């Protein structure tokens, strides 16, 4: 059709920060995760490298996409698609050229795709406070993030879904470990510790003779990939404003809906979740000043100057939201 050529044209931007991911969700028939993952796998030659049969890739991607909730405004398949594509661009940065194996690239991108699957649109703390089945199963520790990993790996077992069927045993074992390490690190309560280790690596940075970042050991390697996917997760305020604003609209609907459940249950309402006492603009500014900018400023230092434009957009968007109060 012609509609698929409009999508093919939009998928030419897959290597650019600020891809119009909502448009790709429209043109793909609510399949952004599938088409962006497929496009990225092609672009990085991962199907040939890992002997992934193309029909197995599509079947798994669609089943994965299916297990994101379409009735959750933020933590859905579009967010998933966005984090995948943002990680993809972050992998491409000059300061990281030829740093990561094809297996590590594969783990980072797969982790990003599964990283929020079957998110119910409420927080870990809500799930703990309400004595949810999820919290009971995972003993109040990385409750959502454990669940995303369990669902993401378990779907590889569905008919014609094992996109890793042609990896060696040791490649599967290494990848499984790296993916778990990555997604468990997206637990928001780990951000401070994650950023502290990132600062320390920035303060003791070492580059090779090609001016490219030097990582001697699994600990440093996995930690860079953990922060990379965490940054991609918290990248909405680094995007062009017309994108950023829709992500704000979507997170506040989710947060407001959680607050209405907290309120009905007699609970104290979570930060930013009270629709009767909200301050969306001041919260975005606060969230950038205390969380997103300290994080992205540190990442920008790690890959300096590759990330300068991304950080400038972040600063402009913070200025814009500030100007509305
Ligand atoms: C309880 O702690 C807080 C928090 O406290 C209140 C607060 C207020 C002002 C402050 F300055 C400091 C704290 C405020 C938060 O505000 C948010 C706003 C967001 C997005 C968020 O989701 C994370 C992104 C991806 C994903 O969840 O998948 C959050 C949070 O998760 C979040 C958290 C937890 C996250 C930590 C790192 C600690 C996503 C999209 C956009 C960018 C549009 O706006
Ligand atoms: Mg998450
Ligand atoms: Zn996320």
């Amino acid at each position: 059709t012609e509609q698929e050529d409009v999508l093919a044209k939009e998928l030419e931007d897959v290597n650019k920060w600020g891809l119009h991911v909502f448009r790709i969700a429209e043109l793909s028939g609510n399949r952004p995760l599938t088409v962006i993952m497929h496009t990225i796998f092609q672009e990085r030659d991962l199907l040939k490298t890992f002997k992934i049969p193309v029909d197995t890739l599509i079947t798994y991607l669609m089943t994965l996409e299916d297990h994101y909730h379409a009735d959750v405004a933020y933590h859905n398949n579009i967010h998933a698609a966005d984090v995948v594509q943002s990680t993809h661009v972050l992998l491409s940065t000059p300061a990281l050229e030829a740093v990561f194996t094809d297996l590590e690239i594969l783990a980072a991108i797969f982790a990003s795709a599964i990283h929020d699957v079957d998110h119910p649109g409420v927080s870990n703390q809500f799930l703990i406070n309400t004595n949810s089945e999820l919290a009971l199963m995972y003993n109040d520790s990385s409750v959502l993030e454990n669940h995303h990993l369990a669902v993401g790996f378990k779907l590889l077992q569905e008919e014609n879904c094992d996109i890793f069927q042609n990896l060696t045993k040791k490649q599967r074992q290494s990848l499984r470990k790296m993916v778990i390490d990555i997604v468990l690190a997206t637990d928001m309560s780990k951000h401070m510790n994650l950023l502290a280790d990132l600062k320390t690596m920035v303060e003791t940075k070492k580059v090779t003779s090609s001016g490219v970042l030097l990582l001697d050991n699994y600990s440093d390697r996995i930690q860079v990939l953990q922060n990379m996917v965490h940054c991609a997760d918290l990248s909405n305020p680094t995007k062009p404003l017309q994108l950023y604003r829709q992500w704000t609209d979507r997170i506040m609907e989710e947060f407001f809906r959680q607050g209405d459940r907290e309120r009905e249950r007699g609970m104290e309402i979570s930060p930013m979740c009270d629709k009767h006492n909200a301050s969306v603009e001041k919260s975005q500014v606060g969230f950038i000043d205390y969380i997103v900018h300290p994080l992205w400023e540190t990442w920008a230092d790690l890959v300096h100057p590759d990330a300068q434009d991304i950080l400038d957009t972040l600063e402009d968007n913070r200025e814009w939201y500030q100007s509305t109060i």
